[PDB]
DNA sequence: AGCACGCCGACT
DNA sequence: GTCGGCGTGCTC
């Protein structure tokens, strides 16, 4: 007999071996009923041959088989089997990541009846405090008011379906079926909203989009905000629509804009399905099966949404590239922009990644000649060299900010992001705590006693006077959740203040990080960045990048909305060379020389980098543990000249809570060089028996 | 991950 | 004398 591979929902990198009862005939794709010693669990086979590696008489049988075709088409099974061992992560739990919860759950992939209570028009009327004592019954009717409750869901509710069943007594709710609905969108298919009225680039731009629309194209849309990227994108997408193939389009978490939805919705009278972590499990089968099936037209979703099945996909466009939300951070790392150009090569189509800030990497491939451009077409910097500090804040702009708040104006005040790491730095002279091995920036650490490089794990101690000038006023960089609001609200009193991280009214909004494109504030006249000096001088070199994005942003937000707000920057270096080309230069500008420097120091995107993170409960067992599997990966037999293993170090987060945290950074030229070499060292990693008594896991490409 | 087996505090 | 803590280990 045959033997089947099926991988499994565990966290382990390897298939397991079954039989098949012969006259079974499943292709890999398919989902399989299978036994795992104690349990009955789901399984996609991975592949099934004729040869196994053990004994044939203990392999146990495959149960039964769920699905006579694969639930993945060729290229993105391909695909898949790709990510799984670029990223390093088990193969079953990423293969199962990519289908909706049903399909993981082994339930037949066709369409179902979907069952759900709604509020009875008595339900809608009777006085609510009427039953107000009746429990949840209440809330219950409560949430009904605002929409149809799916059954099933009903269990991640507070209430329960006996409350549900209690209102349907008393005539309150009653529960229903919504039949699904069958439409043929290809014939009469036209576009409503308005006709074009594209000027000339965007015209140029749609033109060289169309005169490729069929081979593998990939185009990096430059263009600042309100310069017509979305719209380029919906006429894209008409051309794309006519022929009757589909499009995937894909936002930020945070970019589903009821406004750029409902703009997609009017200008197609085809289906628009749209995945926003907010369905349940049903909403999102049977958009999985409408997409695949083609009733969908169009899919708007966010990085999940690159999964999804497509009868025949004609573009894909993600919006706003450069956001970090485009790589998952918890589980399965991977990068859904990245994986994107890959579905879109793998399928011979065009990949438009649209930015008003591109990623620096995505900028270099443009270079390299890999995607091809199309373009679209007050402030103060304030030296705080010895000037007395207000809670952190220049008298030169305190001053400029009460006048602000004078008129009852509102102002957004930027730090560095929550537990940034902080350097050293004079306030008189600007002399920085660099490291004494590699020209790199000192971390300090107060409570530890001492200074330690990221880059080399140095210790020297806290030096007390500035050794170029020697002022022994030497304080950190960065403020971020320190509650700056405690040292303020004594100088701005009965003025309120708070956060804008996740009405009218004079107040001060500190933040963290950048705004979400349709996430506007009216009533903010001033923004100032303190977040230049530990952008700067980071211990992470992708700080300034960040950065710099988010200059370009508020400084073409507030300063040309049609309000002529200010910007205000606090650098103990406003001579600074890269500062300044980003402030009178622009993005553009800035970007090619921090590229340039990238390349100097060898780092992404000119090197490949993968990071190693293991954290313990004793700061002793993590990092040792890394220590030996340093010292394995460098003999690899591909290891060779170019790869570096810098650590262990203790991660830019030492401590999160109780744990210690420990990490070991990889890099070498080439990507799938490197891959080759944490493939191999990763198949013997029993090995290493502590490999099983510390929480480890593997970064490929991190964002930091 | 699940869900074992496997040796030491508070309870009938 | 129990019922139960989760510390290592396996799952084709
Ligand atoms: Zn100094
Ligand atoms: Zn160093």
């Amino acid at each position: 007999m045959s033997v089947a591979h099926v991988a499994l929902p565990v966290p382990l990198p390897r298939t397991f071996d079954y039989l098949l009862p012969e006259g079974m005939a499943v292709k890999a794709g398919c989902r399989v009923r299978v036994p795992f010693g104690k349990q009955e669990r789901i399984g996609i086979v991975a592949a099934v041959s004729e040869r196994s590696e053990l004994p044939l008489d203990e392999l146990k049988p495959v149960a039964e088989a769920l699905d006579d075709e694969p639930v993945f088409s060729t290229t993105v099974w391909r695909l898949l089997m790709w990510a799984a061992e670029y990223y390093h992560h088990p193969i079953g739990d990423v293969l199962f990541h990519a289908l909706p919860v049903m399909l993981r759950q082994g339930k037949p992939a066709s369409a179902t009846p979907l069952w759900y209570w709604f509020a009875t028009e008595q339900g809608q009327v009777v006085d609510l405090n009427g039953l107000k004592r009746s429990r949840k019954q209440q809330q219950a009717l409560a949430a009904l008011r605002q929409g149809k409750i799916w059954r099933h869901q009903v269990g991640e509710l507070e209430f329960n379906e006996a409350a549900l069943q209690a209102l349907r007594g008393k005539g309150l709710a009653e529960l229903a079926c919504e039949a699904p609905a069958l439409t043929d969108w290809r014939s009469a298919y036209s576009v409503a909203g308005e006709r074009l009225r594209l000027n000339t680039e965007q015209a140029t731009a749609v033109g060289a989009i169309h005169s490729a629309a069929d081979r593998f194209s990939a185009w990096l849309l430059a263009g600042i905000t309100g310069s017509g990227k979305t719209e380029v994108y919906l006429s894209v997408l008409e051309n794309v629509l006519a022929q009757g193939r589909q499009a995937l389009v894909m936002v930020p978490e945070i970019g589903l804009t009821p406004q750029t939805i409902a703009r997609f919705r009017q200008r197609f009278n085809a289906p628009v399905e749209v995945l926003h972590s907010g369905l349940n499990d049903s909403e999102r089968l049977s958009a999985w099966l409408k997409a695949k099936n083609g009733e969908a037209a169009i899919v708007i979703g966010t990085r999940s949404s690159l999964f999804t099945p497509f009868k025949d996909l004609g573009v894909i466009v993600i919006d706003e590239e450069h956001d970090s939300s485009y790589k998952q951070q918890e589980g399965w790392r991977y990068h859904a922009r990245d994986l994107a150009v890959w579905r879109a090569h793998s399928e011979q189509i065009p990949i438009i990644l649209g930015s008003a800030t591109p990623a620096l990497e995505t900028l270099h491939n443009v270079r390299q000649g890999k995607y091809r451009q199309l373009t679209l077409s007050q402030q103060h910097v304030l030296d705080l060299k010895g000037q007395p500090l207000q809670a952190g804040l220049s008298p030169a702009l305190i001053s400029r900010m009460r006048q602000h708040l004078q008129a009852d104006n509102q102002v957004i005040l930027f730090l560095n992001r929550r537990g940034f790491a902080p350097a050293l730095l004079c306030h008189d002279c600007g002399w920085i705590a660099e490291c004494p091995r590699c020209d790199s920036y000192y971390t300090l650490h107060q409570a530890q006693h001492h200074l330690r490089c990221h880059h080399c794990d140095s210790q020297r101690p806290i030096p007390r006077q500035c050794p170029s000038c020697g002022s022994t006023h030497l304080v950190p960089v960065g403020i971020g959740t320190e509650q700056l609001e405690q040292a303020l609200a004594p100088l701005f009193p009965e003025v309120p203040i708070s956060r804008i991280d996740r009405r009218g009214g004079a107040r001060i909004l500190i933040g963290t990080q950048m705004l979400a494109k349709g996430h506007h504030f009216p009533d903010v006249t001033l923004v100032s960045l303190l977040d230049v000096d530990g952008a700067l001088f980071s211990a992470d070199f992708r700080s300034a990048e960040r950065f710099a994005q988010l200059y370009t942003q508020v400084s073409g937000r507030a300063g040309r909305a049609g309000k002529q707000g200010e910007v205000i920057l606090q650098t103990h270096h406003p001579e600074h060379p890269l500062l300044q080309t980003l402030l009178y230069k622009g993005y553009d500008a800035f970007a090619e020389q921090a590229l340039a420097e990238r390349q100097t120091m060898q780092l992404p995107p000119w090197t490949s980098h993968v990071l190693i993170r293991a954290e313990d409960h004793n700061n002793q067992q993590a990092p040792l543990f890394l220590q030996q599997l340093r010292n394995l990966l460098q003999a690899s037999p591909l290891a060779d000249e170019k790869l570096w293993v810098l650590g262990p170090v203790p991660a830019l987060a030492p401590k999160r809570g109780g744990r210690w945290r420990w990490q070991i950074l990889l890099q070498h030229p080439s990507r799938v060089r490197l891959q080759h070499i944490v493939s191999g060292t990763l198949a013997l990693i029993n090995t290493l028996p502590e490999a099983r008594k510390v929480k480890w896991v593997l970064d490929v490409d991190p964002i930091e």
